[PDB]
RNA sequence: GAGCCCUAGCACAGGUGCUGCAUGGCCGUCGUCAGCUCGUGCCGUGAGGUGUUGGGUUAAGUCCCGCAACGAGCGCAACCCCCG
C-alpha cells in the first residue's frame, strides 16, 4: 500500500529555508510553503527500495540514523524490528571514520554487561558502584544500537541529512552508500538514493521508515504486522 | 731477592688546585598552582587547531550537561602515616 497513502499526511514540508538544488523535486509555493512533487517522490522510492532490496537479500547491514527530536523513537523501533543497527541520541565524531577506536567503547561496554551478572555481583570499593555503574550509564545511552554493527555498514539510512550531515560526510568519505529521507532543507547531490519526502512530520517518518523495514525482513521472508510503532503518535 | 719490612731508582700516588657555562646525582623555585600532553579521527596549503572550548560545579582539567570527536598518559583525587 503506497501512492495516496503518501498524500495521506506526508507530502511537502519547509518554506524559504530551502536549498535550490532541491528545486527539481518541488511542485509549488502554494500558500507560502514548498509542496513537494509526489509523482517524483514515488519515482525515487522504486529506485531506492530496489537498492534496499538487493542490498538486504544479499544479506547486507544498513545503519539507521535519526538523532532528530521526533524521529528518535520511531527509529529504534524499525531498526530493531529488523535487527539492523541504529544511532539514536547523538552522532559521534567518527563512528564510521574513527570506527576502530569508537568501537573500543562497545568492546568495553559489554565488559560491564559482564560485571552486572558477575562474581562482583555486589562487590568492589563501594563508591565505585556509581564510578563504574555510571560509566555503563552513558555507554548504554549511546551505543545501544551501535553495539551490533561490528564492521562498517554497506549502507546508511538517514532521516534529515542536513540535520545529520556529520554522518553523511563520513559515509561519502568512506564510499558507503547514503540512503535518506530528505526535504527542501537538503542538498540532494550527496544523497545516493533519495527519498524526497518530509524530514519532520512523525507520520511521514513512520509511513516511510517502516515500509523500508518491511522490504528488509520481507527480503528474507516472514512479514509481520502494522509495526510496533504508533508511539504516542499525537 | 717466598712473604714482610728498610734505603736507591721506576710505573704512579696525592691535590677541598680551576671550570656547576663541559656534567651526574641531589636540592631550591614558580607551585600542591590545575595544569602539561598523547593516540587515533576530524579542520587547515601550513605553523597549527579540535580534544582541553562552552553553560553548571568543585579545593582541583572535581565531577555534570553540551559538543567532530572518542579515548587514554604525567597531574588532582584515592591507595600510606599520625590525630579524633
Ligand atoms: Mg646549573
Ligand atoms: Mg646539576
Ligand atoms: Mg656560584
Ligand atoms: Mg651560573
Amino acid at each position: 500500500v503506497k501512492e495516496l497513502l503518501e498524500a495521506g499526511v506526508h507530502f511537502g514540508h519547509e518554506r524559504k529555508r530551502w536549498n535550490p538544488k532541491f528545486a527539481r523535486y518541488i511542485y509549488a509555493e502554494r500558500n507560502g510553503i514548498h509542496i513537494i512533487d509526489l509523482q517524483k517522490t514515488m519515482e525515487e522510492l522504486e529506485r531506492t527500495f530496489r537498492f534496499i532490496e538487493d542490498l538486504a537479500m544479499r544479506g547486507g547491514t544498513i545503519l539507521f540514523v535519526g538523532t532528530k527530536k521526533q524521529a528518535q523513537d520511531i527509529v529504534r523501533m524499525e531498526a530493531e524490528r529488523a535487527g539492523m543497527p541504529y544511532v539514536n541520541q547523538r552522532w559521534l565524531g567518527g563512528m564510521l571514520t574513527n570506527f576502530k577506536t569508537i568501537s573500543q567503547r562497545v568492546h568495553r561496554l559489554e565488559e560491564l554487561e559482564a560485571l552486572f551478572a558477575s562474581p562482583e555481583i555486589e562487590e568492589r570499593p563501594k563508591k565505585e558502584q556509581v564510578r563504574l555503574k555510571h560509566e555503563l550509564e552513558r555507554l548504554q545511552k549511546y551505543l545501544s544500537g551501535f553495539r551490533l554493527l561490528k564492521r562498517l555498514p554497506d549502507a546508511i539510512f538517514v532521516v534529515d541529512p542536513t540535520k545529520e550531515a556529520i554522518a553523511v560526510r563520513e559515509a561519502r568519505k568512506l564510499f558507503i552508500p547514503v540512503i535518506a529521507l530528505a526535504d527542501t532543507d537538503s542538498d540532494p547531490d550527496l544523497v545516493d538514493y533519495i527519498i524526497p519526502g518530509n524530514d519532520d512530520a512523525i507520520r511521514s517518518i513512520q509511513l516511510i521508515l517502516s515500509r523500508a523495514v518491511d522490504l528488509i525482513i520481507q527480503a528474507r521472508g516472514g512479514v509481520v504486522e502494522p509495526s510496533p510503532s504508533y508511539a504516542l503518535v499525537q
